[PDB]
């Protein structure tokens, strides 16, 4: 429990960067093409592995295809790797420096860093020597497995079989970087030299790291040991039909180039991200949808804009091939900075707007003939506005919607009785307002008044007029030729 945390612990920063070596190497491997920068700009070419015509390290192979086969003993054939070689000068960018190594390829990105890891300088456990299987005798063959020889340098004069305890943080830093080993054995020598490094055996058969446990007794202690892992370039290397292997990036073709937008996440986990296509001579990518039935393709697409204080932004613009905005039928929220309360946040929905006059024509519906002393029932009086209330859309956790209403003067008119005791204003209809008519009174106002049960709005008036020639003061109850525009609509916003 006290020495988990300090040995344990340590060995894992070890085998971190151990695997991030490994890895860096292995995508090496795996890039039959890469991209490098010759002329200040990115230049596709064949990687040097597989050049007939490249020298040491690149065309070196070795031929143990069979995993329990003689390792080789060649140092043309294997790769040394660490100090007192030249090695990762070939497998790093040409300006690591700035004058230039004598590495010829300046890589567009690092497939390992330029300087070893300083945690790997001292180490007891570090790459020794790396193995590329070749598939074939040709120079420059494909590579069918690397082998990582890791020598185990003991710090102490006992406890030689004493690397076991950093497979472990191996196995789990390998899963971090998603990729595996074929399989891990056992390996000797008594030298410094990595010429001398070769399978362990027991009773002539390879030693596997799993069947060391058992097989601990009878090895010779005085021995150097170490660790072959092996890693199959290919595995994990093609996006599978089931979907098991995950994308760095995607990029679509134009023209059978890969000039088309790509896809690749961000860091959170949640967010997949389109990006330009190089083929692009805007930079405005967009996520379409075609019918393939004559009529444009609609897209969701970015462009640039400015916000309040005239600052670089964006925004999304939702348009057809025309460039014309197009049509997304949804319920829309919109967040605002409440105007009285500048800590305050509140959503709202779009509007709705309806013309409505009341409905009273007869006298006796019209006047109130007691008023003062009338109180209006709201629910059931004649010639008001009703309305269903409407049913709010799906809102964010911590914000309800309300139902909302209110009503705004469209027309009004002091009318009076006519010679025949009738009403002839009448705004029922917007497109014939001021068809009907005669003479008016004085206007004193109206009151408008909204109420909601939990079902119904109501909506009433009381207007005041005065008729100058029959010297009488009248108050109307729900008048034909009072008219309203009703705006309708959801807010955080109560009704009040």
């Amino acid at each position: 429990h006290m020495e988990k945390e300090a040995d344990e612990a340590r060995r894992q920063i070890v085998s971190n960067a151990l695997i991030s070596e490994i890895a860096g190497i292995v995508d090496f491997v795996a890039e039959e093409q890469i991209t490098v920068i010759e002329q200040g700009i990115e230049k596709e070419i064949t990687n040097p592995l597989y050049e007939q015509s490249s020298g040491i390290p690149y065309i070196n192979r070795t031929t143990n295809k069979d995993l329990n086969s003689t390792m080789s003993t060649n140092a043309s054939e294997f790769i040394n790797w660490g100090a007192g070689t030249s090695t990762r000068i070939f497998f790093t960018r040409k300006y690591c420096i700035s004058t230039g190594t004598q590495g010829n390829y300046e890589f567009s990105k690092d497939y390992i860093p330029c300087e070893e890891p300083a945690i790997l300088s001292n180490s007891d456990l570090k790459i020794d020597r790396i193995d590329f299987v070749a598939t074939d005798n040709t120079v420059g063959s494909a590579i069918e497995r690397v082998d990582f020889i890791l020598t185990f340098d003991k710090s102490n004069a006992n406890e030689s079989f004493y690397f076991s305890n950093y497979v472990s943080s191996l196995e789990k830093a390998a899963e971090q970087h998603s990729i595996s080993f074929k399989d891990i054995y056992v390996v000797e020598r008594n030298s410094s030299g990595a010429a001398g490094w070769r399978l362990t055996t027991i009773s002539g058969k390879p030693l596997t790291f799993s069947g060391l446990s058992k097989n601990i007794g009878s090895l010779d202690k005085t021995k150097n040991y170490g660790l072959r892992l092996s890693i199959d370039p290919n595995l994990g290397k093609f996006l599978r039909a089931d979907g098991r292997v995950g994308a760095d990036k995607l990029c679509w073709n134009i023209d059978n180039k890969m000039s088309g937008p790509c896809l690749a996440a961000d860091d959170s986990g949640n967010n997949l991200v389109l990006t330009k296509g190089k083929g692009a001579k805007s930079n405005e990518p967009g996520l379409c949808w075609d019918l393939n039935t004559g009529t444009s393709k609609l897209c969701l697409t970015q462009i640039e804009g400015k916000d309040n204080n005239d600052k670089d932004a964006s925004l999304i613009k939702l348009k057809d091939d025309n460039g014309n905005p197009a049509t997304m039928l949804a319920n829309i929220l919109v967040e605002e900075k409440s105007m009285t309360d500048s800590t305050k946040k509140e959503l709202r929905t779009i509007p709705n707007t309806i013309y409505a006059a009341f409905s009273n024509s007869n006298a006796s519906d019209l006047v109130i003939t007691n008023p003062g002393n009338y109180i209006g029932n709201v629910t059931s009086e004649k010639g008001r506005i009703e309305l269903n209330v409407q049913d709010c859309p799906v809102s964010p956790d911590g914000n309800k919607l309300h139902p909302r209403l209110s009503a705004s003067i469209a027309s009004i008119v002091a009318d009076t009785k006519d010679s025949n005791g009738k009403y002839q204003a009448d705004f029922s209809s917007l497109a014939g307002n001021r068809n009907s008519g005669g003479q008016l009174g004085y206007l004193s106002g109206t009151a408008i008044q909204v109420n909601q049960s939990g079902s119904k709005w109501y909506i009433t008036a009381t207007m005041g007029v005065f008729d100058p020639l029959t010297n009488t003061t009248y108050v109307y109850l729900n008048p034909k030729f009072l008219s309203v525009n009703i705006t309708t609509w959801c807010s955080t916003e109560p009704q009040t």
